[PDB]
């Protein structure tokens, strides 16, 4: 029981999670759009989510990730550090998902629906105590790649899309 884009033979070539994780070491990834409003960590009506990574561990397929975000609870940008590991979901043989672990031990496992060198479309299954939905991440919040944007809009059909990180975040 899994999403129709979760077909490794058809789409695995564009679902390389470890490559996508390591890409966050070189450039900040900004969550430019999502289909859901709340996250247990980032808050309610969260905006302005970005992430950068370091501490690449090839043995573990892990990085350390520093996040920035805003929510309707505080006027100021918030920050958090989490471990992220590339893992397998939906029976894939090559890692296609992100396993985030917070400092308090809370785990979130999201799936790479589509990725290219500077952008990702990530699916949140909604089984972590959170809302099911999609996310669009890009290295440039002003210039959004059409390939990922089209894939996001395709897979996220039937929902309400909203903006998360935009230039307004930097006032
Ligand atoms: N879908 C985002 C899950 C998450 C990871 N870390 C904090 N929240």
């Amino acid at each position: 029981n899994q999403p129709d884009w979760a077909d490794e033979a058809a789409n695995g070539a564009h679902q390389d999670a470890w490559k996508s994780l390591k890409a966050r070491v070189e450039n900040v990834y900004y969550m430019v759009k999502a289909t859901y409003k709340n996250d247990p960590v980032w808050g309610n009506d969260f905006t302005c989510v970005g992430v950068m990574a370091n501490d690449v561990n090839e043995d573990e397929k892990s990085i350390q990730a520093e996040f920035l975000f805003m929510n309707n609870a505080d006027t100021n940008m918030q920050f958090a550090t989490e471990k992220v590991t590339a893992v397998k979901m939906y029976g894939y043989n090559r890692e296609n998902a992100f396993r985030y672990e917070t400092e308090d031990g809370q785990v979130f496992t999201d799936v790479i629906a589509y990725s290219d060198d500077n952008c990702d479309v990530i699916y949140v299954p909604g089984t972590d105590g959170n809302e099911e939905g999609y996310e669009l991440w890009t290295t440039d919040y002003d210039n959004i790649p059409a390939n990922c944007l089209n894939k996001f809009n395709e897979y996220a059909v039937g929902r309400e899309t909203r903006d998360v990180f935009t230039s307004a975040c930097l006032e």
